[PDB]
């Protein structure tokens, strides 16, 4: 507590500590990455026909995390900002998220759990 | 778009899209409800989901770690300026900007995290330094941005 009230930020390795027990604050609301929506729409819109089978639904962490580690960030702070993002998305990025999506959910297909993986929360 | 027609949608299809998750989001907002067909057609999607018959997008089972490097680089560098000046430096504004510039670094597991730290600490450190300076730079001259409403 007497650090941060000196350094004078609450910073990530002493702010997610404060998630363990569990002066300016770090700012995580204010932006996002609105390629993430765009993913997650087209992975639900390529995984919806295995919902009814009988057993298995692919990962979407996984599919969509491979995605977008494939493809331009689109962090905005602001709902303008955004706006920008998602036409930029919608109008120049639309094959090359599905390809990305479609290989997220080839490589999950090969591989539907990986050894030695713990999750994470928040 | 109405509440019933997402629980229907939602239960049928077996997911809450995003475009689904931000009117669920608007919609509860202080405003007025059917406050019976409105505030059942919520408990139902409620229970669906907490069954989980309807799976919600796993927004916090998946990160950027490259966030965590840019927001400790950022510190770093406005933390000199905290005395200097009224209206401290906005830390999203900086940390956006330069994330827009870096590759990212999304990750499910812990050890993906760690090999995401790993890749930024030996290959990266001076690249985010430039870009959270660049992004420095752009706030001192440009703070405020005119006929931006901020996210929450
Ligand atoms: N076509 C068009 N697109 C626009 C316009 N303004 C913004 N954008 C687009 O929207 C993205 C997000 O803008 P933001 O939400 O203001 O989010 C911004 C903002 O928070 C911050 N930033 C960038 N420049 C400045 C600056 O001069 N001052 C401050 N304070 N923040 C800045 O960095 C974030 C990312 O900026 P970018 O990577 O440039 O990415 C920008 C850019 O791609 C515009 O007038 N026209
Ligand atoms: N040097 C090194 N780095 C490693 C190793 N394993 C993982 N990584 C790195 O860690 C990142 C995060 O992996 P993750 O959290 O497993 O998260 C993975 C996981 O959620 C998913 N994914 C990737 N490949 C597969 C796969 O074959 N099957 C499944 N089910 N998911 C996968 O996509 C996410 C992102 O994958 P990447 O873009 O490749 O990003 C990977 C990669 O950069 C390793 O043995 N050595």
């Amino acid at each position: 507590f007497t650090k941060a009230l000196q350094d004078g930020y609450l910073t990530p390795a002493m702010e997610a500590e404060v998630g363990r027990l569990c002066v300016v604050a770090m700012p995580h609301k204010k932006f996002i990455n609105v390629m993430e929506e765009m993913v997650l729409t087209e992975v639900v819109s390529q995984v919806s026909k295995y919902q009814k089978t009988t057993e298995k639904q692919p990962d979407i962490a996984d599919i969509a995390a491979y995605a977008l580690n494939r493809l331009p960030p689109l962090y905005a702070t602001s709902e303008e900002g955004a706006e920008y993002q998602r036409q930029r998305a919608s109008e120049e990025l639309e094959f090359l998220i599905q390809q990305q999506v479609k290989d997220g959910l080839g490589r999950y297909f090969d591989r539907p759990q990986i050894a030695d993986r713990k999750p994470l929360e928040p």
